[PDB]
Parts: structure tokens; C-alpha cells; sequence
């Protein structure tokens, strides 16, 4: 359980959206994550993957160019949570504040798993404790300018040995991205990703295991 809490571009900083305090500066966008929750296997075919429960557009975006970092904080992640760290980003039409999370077509930016050991194992979620509970993502340098969503994830397989027992925590941030990018992605809604029977949804920490298998599509 946590959320992200603050929004780093260069500097820029900017609150994350705390479910409990709706804010018009936060990028971060508005969902019904009160309980600093997770969205589970059963909910992967509803749009609550996309952006988090009934989440909605915020009035706010970072700016960043492409080629630079995003820079995330979240205001807590408990050791137990082991698991990925994923990054996603789906293009925006409009002014991006009337935009369901539901009908964003997303392709993956980055991804990171299993880093070492078993049982339970060094996982991505681990080395983001570790970085003082900060994550980076660089949007790609030949990204387009336009405006964005980016969808960042961790997926905590503390319980996910058991049907329907894994955790999704996504948390979706309005992005403006300027520079010298020429290509715009071809992408998929988030439906589309996990599946509750994916090997690396229904999946045993507590055994010895030499790899991991990412879930979702392929880093674009
Ligand atoms: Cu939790």
C-alpha cells in the first residue's frame, strides 16, 4: 500500500494525488485509491487497471521533454511488496482532461523484474525502497510532443501465490512532452495487459526459482 506523492521534472515538482485531498495542481491523476490499495486479478478485463479505481482526468500535467527523466516518489512501499516496476504512456487527445483511462491505447516504456536471489528473492519494488522509495522513467527521445498519460506500476507479489491474490498499484500522471521526437505509438488499452492466470500474476515467492516473466506486452 502507498501512493506516488510527489512528481519530479528536472526542478519542477509537483504533489502526487492523495485520494483523501483532491488537488487542481497535482498531474496525478483522481481515482477512488482511498485505502492506498491495489487493483486485483478479477479487475484486469475493467478499466480500473488503466489509472486506478474510477479514476478521472486531472486539470494539471508535467511538462517534460523527450529524452529526460520523470522522477517518482511514493510516499511509502512495505518490503513485503516484492515485485515489478513497470512504465506504460498512451497519447491524449485533446487537452487530456475529460479523457477516460479506459480508452488509452498504452504501449510499455520500461520494465524491471526479478533482480536476484529467491524466496522471496530482490525485486525492482526492493531497489525502489532502496532509492528512498523514488523511481526514474525516461520518456523515449523520439516520443513525439503531444500530450500523454504515463502509467506507472508496481505489481506486489507478496500474496500472489494464490488465485486472484496478486496486486496492481497503477498510478497515472498527465505528461505535456515536448522536443525532437518524430514517432507516436501504436498501443492497446490497458484490458489488455494481465491476465489472472500470467505466469508472473500467479506466481509462488516462497520456492527457489531462477527468473521471472514480466507481464504485459512488449517495451515499445
Ligand atoms: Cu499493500
Amino acid at each position: 500500500h502507498g501512493y506516488v506523492s510527489s512528481i519530479q521534472a528536472n526542478g519542477q515538482t509537483y504533489p502526487g494525488a492523495d485520494p483523501h485531498n483532491p488537488n487542481p495542481e497535482s498531474p496525478g491523476w483522481q481515482a477512488e485509491n482511498t485505502d492506498l490499495g491495489f487493483v486485483e486479478p478479477s479487475a484486469f478485463s475493467t478499466p480500473a487497471i488503466a489509472c486506478h479505481k474510477n479514476a478521472r482526468a486531472p486539470p494539471a500535467h508535467a511538462t517534460v521533454q523527450a529524452g529526460s527523466t520523470i522522477k517518482l516518489t511514493w510516499n511509502t512501499w512495505p518490503e513485503s511488496h516484492h515485485g515489478p516496476v513497470l512504465d506504460y504512456i498512451a497519447p491524449c487527445n485533446g487537452d487530456c482532461s475529460s479523457a477516460s483511462a479506459g480508452s488509452l491505447n498504452f504501449v510499455k516504456i520500461a520494465e524491471k523484474g526479478l533482480i536476484s536471489g529467491s524466496n522471496p528473492g530482490f525485486w525492482a519494488a526492493d531497489e525502489l525502497i532502496q532509492n528512498g522509495n523514488s523511481w526514474e522513467v525516461t520518456i523515449p527521445a523520439n516520443l513525439a510532443p503531444g500530450k500523454y498519460v504515463l502509467r506507472h506500476e508496481i505489481i506486489a507479489l507478496h500474496s500472489a501465490g494464490n488465485p486472484n491474490g496478486a496486486q496492481a498499484y497503477p498510478q497515472c500522471i498527465n505528461l505535456e512532452v515536448t522536443g525532437g521526437g518524430s514517432a507516436t505509438p501504436s498501443g492497446q488499452p490497458a484490458t489488455s495487459f494481465y491476465s489472472p492466470n500470467d505466469p508472473g500474476i500467479l506466481f509462488n515467492l516462497y520456492q527457489s526459482f531462477d527468473s521471472y516473466p514480466i507481464p504485459g506486452p512488449a517495451v515499445w
